[PDB]
Parts: structure tokens; C-alpha cells; sequence
């Protein structure tokens, strides 16, 4: 491995050079620019604030597996409620008796799991499909337009009252563990 190239946990690897993350960056010391110009863990993004509170942002999720964990939360979908304006997939407002989730900002992944079914599986072992109509934004929030909410966590499906109800959980718990994959 050169430059854009990959040393193993230490720097086994070409001519004087060492590992810097997986790749095999210059060694400072010895003053040569050889990989100079090329570049190369889900991790916040960095922090927005209100309240008192630092509250992370992040652009990804955690991957998306065959049984993926996540944290549930609750959510108000209709047109009196809670969020700014429609659900992003379909420019919509629906109602909390539908089945419908919305996800963290690398979830959603630009829109790609829009219109789809997930499985959700509790922790008493019921578990729920539900459509995929919105994302919970982890980039924005703290702001007029979001109404002063915190952007949200990465690793988020947001379920309206009908999936809490499906999994005979208590949404005044406000969050709870479940995992999810594709359905």
C-alpha cells in the first residue's frame, strides 16, 4: 500500500512510511511529501445548541443490518401536531393511527428507504411493520423553523402512536431499545 492504500493495524507497509488511520499517510520526521494531496465509525458531526444544552448532530447512522438496534420514540405525523409541516417522502401529513415511522437523517439516507415497509421487534417480542414517511433530522433543529427541538439522535425510528400500540408498549416511557431491518 501507498498512499490512498491501507496498512494493517500497524504500518506494514511501503518504503518509510507510516499509518495514519488505515492508510498509509507520510511520516512527519522524516520530511517527505510523497503522499501529499490524497485523502482518504459513525461520529457526530459536530453540535448545535439550545436550552442550556450541547446537543449532537450527525449527517450518518449506524449500519443498516438484518437486525439492526435503534431507539424508538414517539411522534405526532398529523396536521395538528408537533412537527414542521408534511412528512418529507410524500409531502403529506397522516394520522397517528397509521404505521409509520420516520428516521434518523443516515437512515433515511436521502430518501431511498421512502414508501418502504420496516419490522420493528420489541423487547416482549411483539413486533410491527410500518411504512417509512419522513426523517428525523439529525443535522438541524434548536431553531424558529423546528419549533426549539433538539436535532434528533442518529440512530432513531420515530413511530406514530399506532406502532407504539402494535408492540403493546406505553409511549409515556418516551423510549425504548427495539431492533429493525427491512421488511
Amino acid at each position: 500500500s501507498s498512499c490512498n492504500g491501507p496498512c494493517r493495524d500497524l504500518n506494514d507497509c511501503d518504503g518509510q512510511l507510516i499509518c495514519i488511520k488505515g492508510k498509509c499517510n507520510d511520516d512527519p520526521q522524516v520530511g517527505t511529501h510523497i503522499c501529499r494531496g490524497t485523502t482518504p465509525g459513525c461520529k457526530p458531526s459536530g453540535t448545535l445548541t439550545c436550552r442550556g444544552k450541547s446537543h449532537p448532530t450527525y449527517d450518518c447512522s449506524p449500519p443498516v443490518t438484518s437486525s439492526t438496534p435503534a431507539k424508538l420514540t414517539n411522534n405526532d405525523f398529523s396536521e395538528g401536531g408537533d412537527d414542521g409541516g408534511p412528512s418529507e417522502c410524500d409531502e403529506s401529513y397522516h394520522n397517528n393511527n397509521e404505521r409509520i415511522v420516520a428516521l434518523s437523517t443516515g437512515w433515511y439516507n436521502g430518501g431511498s428507504r421512502c414508501g418502504k415497509m420496516i419490522r420493528i421487534t420489541a423487547s416482549n417480542g411483539k413486533s410491527v411493520s410500518a411504512k417509512v414517511v419522513d426523517e428525523c433530522d439529525s443535522r438541524h433543529g434548536c431553531d424558529k423553523e423546528h419549533a426549539g427541538q433538539p436535532p434528533c439522535r442518529n440512530n432513531i425510528v420515530d413511530g406514530s402512536n399506532a406502532v407504539w400500540s402494535a408492540l403493546g408498549l406505553d409511549k409515556n416511557v418516551g423510549v425504548v431499545d427495539i431492533t429493525w431491518s427491512m421488511a
